């Protein structure tokens, strides 16, 4: 089977793969953006989420894995620490998926809303993305919601191939 990037613009919650990405804060509590449908969908995933900036930790829900991923907030870290956390937290997105053996995972833009610091960040959060998912053989599906979001991610998936 050939390992796959894809991108749907629609709620990550309503996801048809078989593990899904979090965008956490490190306290395990409920949120805005992909947090607050994660919470409305999997609350009992937030049973001991709690982790560190820069990591992930995954809850059972049954059989499916809610992989709770904290990238960082860009209002409180500067641009170049913010850049490790963020490459962090998806190199361990990336060993818990390998770890847990799913053939997909539903993930989103980490850091690109609510921790931004108000800033456009696609290009840095997908580059990570990449260089984290890259060595990984599950299909990847990243979920956004802005339709000129879904067109720059479904470009950039193609223009590597
Ligand atoms: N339900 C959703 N489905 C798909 N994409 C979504 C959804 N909600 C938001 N998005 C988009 O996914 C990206 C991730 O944004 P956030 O969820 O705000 O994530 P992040 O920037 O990492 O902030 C994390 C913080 O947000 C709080 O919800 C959460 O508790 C955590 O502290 C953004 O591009 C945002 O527009």
């Amino acid at each position: 089977h050939a390992p796959s990037y894809r991108v749907k613009r629609m709620d990550i919650a309503k996801n048809d793969e078989e593990c899904v990405v979090n965008a956490a804060n490190p306290r395990g509590l409920p949120g805005d953006g992909v947090c607050k449908a994660v919470y409305k969908k999997w609350p009992e995933s937030f049973k001991n989420s709690a982790t560190p900036v820069g990591t992930a930790k995954t809850v059972m829900c049954g059989t499916y894995p809610v992989i709770h991923a904290v990238g960082p907030n860009f209002s409180n870290y500067s641009e170049s620490e913010g850049d490790r956390e963020l490459a962090a937290a998806y190199r361990e997105v990336a060993k818990e998926v390998t770890r847990l053996g799913v053939n997909s995972v539903a993930i989103p833009l980490l850091s690109t809303g609510v921790y931004s610091g108000g800033k456009d960040r696609l290009t840095q959060s997908l580059n990570h993305l990449f260089t984290a998912m890259d060595s990984t053989d599950a299909d990847v599906v990243i979920y956004c919601r802005d339709k000129e979001w879904e067109k720059k991610i479904s470009e950039a998936i193609q223009m590597r191939t």
